[PDB]
């Protein structure tokens, strides 16, 4: 069954603040280790891109830097994992879970994480990186006021996810400040010790 | 993509009361036409037989003749479709949807049905068939008190699904009383007109 396949595949939660460098690092991991990268923000923006009514309501939530309903995001995430599991070498789950309840529901419908990679950047680092992206990019959640909301939401809801999984011994932290290459070296040190 | 694939495959919804003969007709369709038969009841009973805590809870609900939660049954159902869509000639969905809400979420995450085959029997015929099976079988829900509850749930929640899909012109009724062969001859007339 697809659910049995899901339980025997490695699941890595990638957790960290807005603009910490999660996507950037995931694409490096994908290139080196061959894992399957799923970002809930990407999947959400793909629905927004349809131009649908449902999409507009989701976009209005993301432009306030708030969390979308748990069901909506977990349904999308599970569907996308079931699509790829049969050929996957492992999953990188970027930006899910964002609250403890999101982690509990994931384990109930899919299964427990094998590892949690914690990309730890400071709030001024994060703000500057997203302000710089907002100059060039088309993302509609990189304005200064919405970066503030995204930071608040992360510290309120998501930082507790780290302490939750910390209890099980599966967290591996990396200093996310400094060069893309310096951060990836730390990422590889953690992954190589397990694989 | 998997999403595109699921939107392209033929989906036939098979709807009818408890003991109306859905499974029996579905196997004859598989034998003649080579479709893929998925019974949500079978799926759920497989989970029960695993011995899981989830299975214990599902059994208690099936023993009251009531509907199990949507996300649990739809996870199982969509998973089974994804596992077979690359090779399937078409799907027979037996016993889902059981309420209008179930139909709407299926359409949004999978695709819209091509046909609804309505297996139409009277309550006395249904009750007599299930008591006869109850003599010999191992099913936990074929006792006389639970048969009664399954009927109530069908008339309250499920028979409205029919009126809902009739508005799209896709409903095809068969008189489900009489021999297995008489019923199947009606079924073939409907399927031949489509195929
Ligand atoms: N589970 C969920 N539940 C409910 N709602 C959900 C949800 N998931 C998503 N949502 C909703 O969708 C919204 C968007 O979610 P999401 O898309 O997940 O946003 P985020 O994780 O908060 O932030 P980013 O994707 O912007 O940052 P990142 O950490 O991926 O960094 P990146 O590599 O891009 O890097 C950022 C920039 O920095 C640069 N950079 C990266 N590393 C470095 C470096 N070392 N030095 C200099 N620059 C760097 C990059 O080039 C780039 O320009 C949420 O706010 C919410 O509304
Ligand atoms: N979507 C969902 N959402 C929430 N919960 C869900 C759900 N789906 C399932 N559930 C849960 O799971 C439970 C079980 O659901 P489910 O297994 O789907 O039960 P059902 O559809 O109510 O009833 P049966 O499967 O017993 O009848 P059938 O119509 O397939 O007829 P059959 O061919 O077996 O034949 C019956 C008997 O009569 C015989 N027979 C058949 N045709 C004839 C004939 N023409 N003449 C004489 N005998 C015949 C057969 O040999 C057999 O012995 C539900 O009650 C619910 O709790
Ligand atoms: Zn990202
Ligand atoms: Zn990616
Ligand atoms: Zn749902
Ligand atoms: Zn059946
Ligand atoms: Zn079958």
């Amino acid at each position: 069954s697809m659910e049995e396949k899901l339980k025997k595949t490695n699941i890595i939660f990638v957790v960290g603040g807005p603009g910490s460098g999660k996507g950037t690092q995931c694409e490096k991991i994908v290139q080196k280790y061959g894992y399957t990268h799923l970002s809930t923000g990407d999947l959400l923006r793909s629905e927004v891109s349809s131009g649908s009514a449902r999409g507009k309501k989701l976009s209005e939530i993301m432009e306030k830097g708030q969390l979308v309903p748990l069901e909506t995001v977990l349904d999308m995430l599970r569907d996308a994992m079931v699509a790829k599991v049969n050929t996957s070498k492992g999953f990188l789950i970027d930006g899910y879970p964002r609250e403890v309840q999101q982690g509990e529901e994931f384990e109930r419908r899919i299964g427990q994480p094998t590892l949690l990679l914690y990309v730890d950047a400071g709030p001024e680092t994060m703000t500057q990186r997203l302000l710089k992206r907002g100059e060039t990019s088309g993302r509609v959640d990189d304005n200064e006021e919405t970066i503030k909301k995204r930071l608040e939401t992360y510290y309120k809801a998501t930082e507790p996810v780290i302490a939750f999984y910390e209890k099980r011994g599966i967290v591996r932290k990396v200093n996310a400040e400094g060069s893309v290459d310096s951060v990836f070296s730390q990422v590889c040190t953690h992954l190589d010790a397990l694989l």
